[PDB]
């Protein structure tokens, strides 16, 4: 079933699920540069106007594009050798909302197909998500640790800026589960930090996303 692949050059995403019990579904194509972490993605809704801020899909909308300082990231390594990994992210927001995302990928040569299943609940109807008041997301530093040879934990504090210049805050915990053990040399450099920035242009039915990533032993 699983075959060896290459460093990624192109990708696609099917992201779907529900926010406050209302279904959404988006599909589209992207590209990126595995030598510096950069990604671009276009998504189009297949179920009409999004009923919530498209910014809530950031950061969730491909660490296979992330290099490490002295070679491939474990995420990259697992694509190239084909064995891969699965991802579970939980995010809790300061107003009590929460969001889970589960990812599965398949690989063919330099192309990734991603499936991201989202469940968000508890967003207040007058909050910044359900009122489309999010305008931006801050630079964010993630901390990556390895509790065993098949697991990476990524944690980060997350913030959006609203239309009023307020901060909407959350924390995230992401668990990466590798099919096969990671190389021992990864375990010897803990933690790894990754600094990322995101950009989003959107309508109610389409978005264009960009991400920059840089890992540091620091
Ligand atoms: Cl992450």
């Amino acid at each position: 079933e699983d075959n060896m692949a290459s460093l990624p050059a192109t990708h696609e995403l099917h992201i779907f699920g529900s926010i406050n019990g209302v279904d959404f579904d988006m599909v589209g194509q992207g590209t990126g540069n595995p030598n510096d972490g950069y990604e671009e993605l276009n998504l189009k809704s297949t179920k009409g106007d999004l009923q919530f801020s498209p910014w809530i899909l950031v950061p969730h909308i491909f660490h296979q594009y992330l290099p490490y300082p002295d070679g491939m990231s474990p995420f990259q390594a697992a694509m190239v050798d084909g064995s891969g990994y699965q991802v579970h992210r939980t995010m809790q927001f300061e107003d009590g909302a929460s969001l889970t995302v589960n990812y599965r990928y398949t690989y063919e040569g330099s192309h990734i197909k991603g499936e991201a299943q989202v469940k968000g609940t508890g967003f207040p109807a007058d909050g910044p998500v359900m009122t489309n008041s999010l305008t931006a997301a801050d630079w964010c530093r993630s901390k990556k640790t390895y509790p065993n040879d098949k697991t990476i934990i990524s944690t980060f504090k997350w913030s959006y800026t609203t239309g009023n210049g307020k901060r909407y805050r959350s924390t995230a915990r992401t668990t990466y589960t590798f099919a096969k053990p990671m190389a021992a040399n990864y375990l010897k450099n803990q933690p790894m930090y990754v600094f990322r920035k995101t950009e989003l242009k959107h309508s109610k039915t389409e978005l264009n996303f960009k991400e920059w990533q840089k890992a540091f032993t620091d």
